[PDB]
Formats: C-alpha cells, sequence, structure tokens
C-alpha cells in the first residue's frame, strides 16, 4: 500500500522554512502509532528539517546525491524505487514529493489544520470529487494542543 501522510492547515500549508508553522503533539502521536513499523519515505530537504531518521520504521530519503549516507536511513534515486518498496509505504513529505505523488497514491491520511499560517511550502490542490472519506475524526483540544484539527482518511474513487 501506497499513502500519503501530510498536516495542512486551511490554505494547504505544510512548512515554513523548515519548520512545521504550528505544535501539535497529538498529531504527532498520531503519525507514530500510523507509521511504526512501516516505511516513510521524504524527500531530502523533508529528511533533514528533522535531522535524524525516526527510531522503529524504515526512514528511506529519495535524493539525487550519490555522496548522501546516513546511518539508519536507506537511499533512493529515482521516484521509481518507491513502487519497489515492501509494505505499506508512507509519503511523508515534502512539496515537491507530493506533487509528483498525489496522482499515484491508493490513499491519504491528512490532517486539516483548522488555521491560516505563513508559510512557504504548500501541499497540492485536490478536490473531494475525487476523494471518497474513510473518516473525518476530530483531535481534542487541549493544554497543550491549541489549534483545532480533523483526521481525515481519504480513499479513492
Ligand atoms: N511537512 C513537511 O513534509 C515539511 C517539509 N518542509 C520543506 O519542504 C520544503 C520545500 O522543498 P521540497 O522540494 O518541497 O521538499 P522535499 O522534502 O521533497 O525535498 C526536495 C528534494 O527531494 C529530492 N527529490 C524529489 N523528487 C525527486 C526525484 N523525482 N528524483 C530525485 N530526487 C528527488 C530532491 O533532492 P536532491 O536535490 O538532493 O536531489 C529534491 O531537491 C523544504 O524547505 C523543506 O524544509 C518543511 C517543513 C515540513
Ligand atoms: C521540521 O521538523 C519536523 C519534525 C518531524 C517529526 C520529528 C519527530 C521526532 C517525530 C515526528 C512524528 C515528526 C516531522 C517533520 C515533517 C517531515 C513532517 C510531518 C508530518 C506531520 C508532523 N504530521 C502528519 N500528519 N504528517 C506529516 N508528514 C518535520
Amino acid at each position: 500500500t501506497l499513502s500519503i501522510l501530510v498536516a495542512h492547515d486551511l490554505q494547504r500549508v505544510i512548512g515554513f522554512e523548515n519548520q512545521l508553522p504550528w505544535h501539535l503533539p497529538n498529531d504527532l502521536k498520531h503519525v507514530k502509532k500510523l507509521s511504526t513499523g512501516h516505511t516513510l519515505v521524504m524527500g531530502r530537504k523533508t529528511f533533514e528539517s528533522i535531522g535524524k531518521p525516526l527510531p522503529n520504521r524504515r526512514n528511506v530519503v529519495l535524493t539525487s546525491d550519490t555522496s548522501f549516507n546516513v546511518e539508519g536511513v536507506d537511499v533512493i534515486h529515482s521516484i521509481e524505487d518507491i513502487y519497489q518498496l515492501p509494505g505499506h509505504v508512507f509519503i511523508f513529505g515534502g512539496q515537491t514529493l507530493y506533487e509528483e505523488m498525489i496522482d499515484k497514491v491508493d490513499d491519504m491520511y491528512i490532517t486539516v489544520i483548522e488555521g491560516k499560517f505563513r508559510g512557504d511550502t504548500f501541499f497540492p490542490p485536490y478536490t473531494f470529487e475525487d476523494w471518497e472519506v474513510a473518516s473525518s475524526v476530530e483531535g481534542k483540544l487541549d493544554e497543550k494542543n491549541t489549534i483545532p484539527h480533523t483526521f481525515l482518511h481519504l480513499i479513492r474513487k
């Protein structure tokens, strides 16, 4: 299975200057629960904003750099190598990868942040006329999670 895993706001912002615009601990639990024991595929810039691989799952980084080597990170060099990865594979970022993958994915796991942030990175446009709502669950507000957010699981028509 090939899925997108993404958090984006009301205008589809996903990033500002190598950072997530928002601080949402609930969405990071959701990412852990969802992708533990599986594979995360990310572009080189996404990997570098994080800085280390996330424990307890395959970290796959797409890049053209033949020197690129990091402990605990497998490297791929074309979009086509993604389809050769065994298991449940989550496209984890960033903008350019989503742009390349959005038409090919089975499945989308979207956290909609009900806010409007300044950003420089965006998730590509999409219509619900292409996606069925498998589930929509409101995240719970908090001292720690202070921004409204909804977990969507969309599957392609
Ligand atoms: N929520 C998120 O996922 C977050 C993402 N971002 C940001 O996304 C921003 C914009 O960069 P963006 O390009 O969208 O991010 P990516 O993470 O997708 O990194 C882009 C790089 O991925 C590699 N890549 C993508 N497609 C291919 C391909 N088909 N073949 C070979 N290599 C490929 C290239 O790496 P290379 O040049 O090494 O070959 C490319 O330059 C960055 O500033 C990053 O910080 C910021 C915060 C959060
Ligand atoms: C700038 O710093 C970053 C840190 C992390 C990160 C670091 C640790 C230690 C754990 C976790 C779970 C995430 C991830 C990202 C980027 C790659 C992301 C993301 C993303 C999110 C947060 N939510 C959903 N739903 N999908 C997504 N693709 C950027």
